[PDB]
């Protein structure tokens, strides 16, 4: 009966206003937590160390010093022995430590802790573990919300947010940051399950479609977050500082926003229910209706297609955020793409959807998997002579599979008896985030040629989308 007591209370209104306000926020710090490893663990141009140069003709020296290289450059991982001063066989490895290039990054991690050469597969795990620490803090915080409460544990998961991200950047070694990157993502994880959620069961029967579209909308604007902080500070130490502190400010002001009103029903705290109600009905100043909750009231209140959308999320999760996670390579002027991946997110999924709906939904759902997969795969054909077409279909791809996150959820999850959709949308989401664990692993396919990781991330879109036609 709890729509009839909202009803009475509100709907609408102010408060719901100001409450999607303050929880809309976090979402943007959410999203540069999750894709700064992109300008913290960035790879710049590395050379050997060596005697002759870099103190104890500068183009003679480095030419006599290090062997050319295969793409055009000198060898980032082989130095000579001796000074081999025939140039107008026998070589060893870097054992004097790397000469980096800083001129776009003051400090990377890859700067720090060396991870070049012999120790390259360390980069792309990182990341897969940081993706599997979302994944079990999502399956944790779900069994966690229901004996705690649901608003205290998005305070202390803003705190745990805060502090992981303060710690995580003072480590002095690998091994620790790994961790606590673990920490973070799984922290955070907890706080976008909640902040749904919370967004979800205060609003009246019309949360359909304009919340979820304001947690997506949200994430969008994120990218172009990152993309300016960046810009604005290099180094890696000073980044997640600057990035981690404003959570401490979101959990001191966490403290007032009241608690949802219909977990509190089904567990027994009826009086702290009916001042959440009352506080809320103030701040809507629709104080006319209050009077009729005198507690007794509340008293007596308390298979194809599901395989077909399990593998259209794997799809969706398993190339973006595999090949979002690498911008270094899809062109570059990195602090302009992961910033324009976000203003190419919503005119596009509005056009799109707009267009493609009035088709049919079932043709919504297939031009949102093959498009992206073959404009990718597109990428890979194209020499590299002209730059602007080497980098245009790489945004307007991971634009276009961006839409499917939405696209795939409130047009989609439909099929099925048609009872709730709330059972097979979180069903679908185990998927996503259990295939971007499997996600940049398929980079660590560097060796053996480099067009295969390419190819990969656009054939699975392409064969999912496909195989999305055969639903009868
Ligand atoms: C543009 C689409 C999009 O951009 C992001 C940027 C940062 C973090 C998540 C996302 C995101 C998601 O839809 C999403 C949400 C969750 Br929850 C995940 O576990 C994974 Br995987 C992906």
């Amino acid at each position: 009966a709890f729509p009839e007591l909202l009803d009475r209370v509100g709907g609408r209104g102010r408060f719901q206003l100001l409450q999607a306000v303050a929880l809309v926020t976090p979402i943007l710090w959410v999203t540069t937590q999750s894709m700064l490893e992109n300008f913290s663990a960035a790879v710049p141009h590395h050379r050997c160390w060596v005697p002759l140069l870099d103190n104890s003709g500068r183009d003679v020296l480095l030419a006599v010093s290090i062997p050319p290289g295969p793409d055009q450059r000198p060898h980032q991982c082989l130095r000579f022995r001796q000074p081999q001063w025939q140039l107008i066989a026998d070589t060893e490895p870097c054992e004097d430590g790397w000469v980096y290039d800083h001129s776009t990054f003051r400090s990377t991690i890859v700067t720090t802790w060396d991870l070049v050469c012999d120790s390259q597969a360390l980069r792309p795990m990182a990341q897969s573990i940081f993706l599997a620490g979302i994944l079990v803090g999502a399956a944790v915080c779900g069994h966690a919300s229901d004996r705690f409460g649901r608003r205290r544990v998005l305070t202390w998961s803003y705190l745990l947010v805060s502090v992981s991200g303060t710690i995580a950047a003072l480590m002095p070694t690998f091994p620790l940051y790994c961790l606590f990157r673990f920490l973070v993502a799984s922290a955070v994880a907890g706080v976008m399950m909640n902040t749904a959620s919370l967004l979800m069961e205060w609003t009246s029967a019309q949360a359909g479609p304009l919340m979820m579209t304001l947690n997506a909308l949200g994430f969008s604007f994120g990218q172009v977050l990152t993309g300016s902080v960046a810009y604005g500070v290099r180094s890696w130490r000073m980044l997640q500082l600057a990035v981690s502190a404003p959570f401490f400010l979101f959990f001191v002001y966490s403290w007032w926003l009241p608690e949802s009103a219909r977990w509190l029903i089904t567990v027994g705290r009826l009086d702290q229910s009916l001042r959440e109600l009352q506080r809320v009905a103030a701040v809507n100043r629709r104080k006319a209706e209050a009077d009729t909750l005198t507690v007794e009231v509340l008293r007596s209140a308390m298979r194809l297609r599901t395989f077909i959308s399990m593998l259209c999320w794997f799809a969706f999760g398993f190339t973006f955020f595999g090949l979002a996670l690498d911008l270094q390579a899809l062109g570059s002027n990195i602090f302009l793409l992961q910033a324009l991946i976000g203003i190419v997110d919503l005119p596009v999924k509005m056009g799109s959807l707009l267009l493609l709906s009035r088709l049919g939904r079932r043709l919504c759902q297939a031009s949102s998997l093959v498009l992206p997969g073959l404009c990718i795969l597109a990428n890979i054909l194209v020499p590299r002579e002209m730059g602007i077409l080497r980098s245009s279909l790489a945004v307007l791809g991971l634009g276009s599979l961006g839409a499917a996150f939405t696209c795939v959820t409130i047009f989609s999850s439909e099929l099925f008896p048609t009872v709730i959709r709330m059972t097979a949308v979180g069903l679908g989401q185990v998927a996503a985030r259990g295939g971007a664990m499997l996600g940049p692993l398929v980079r660590l396919l560097g060796v053996y040629g480099s067009w295969l990781p390419l190819l990969v991330y656009g054939v699975v879109p392409v064969l999912s989308g496909l195989a999305a036609l055969l639903l009868p």
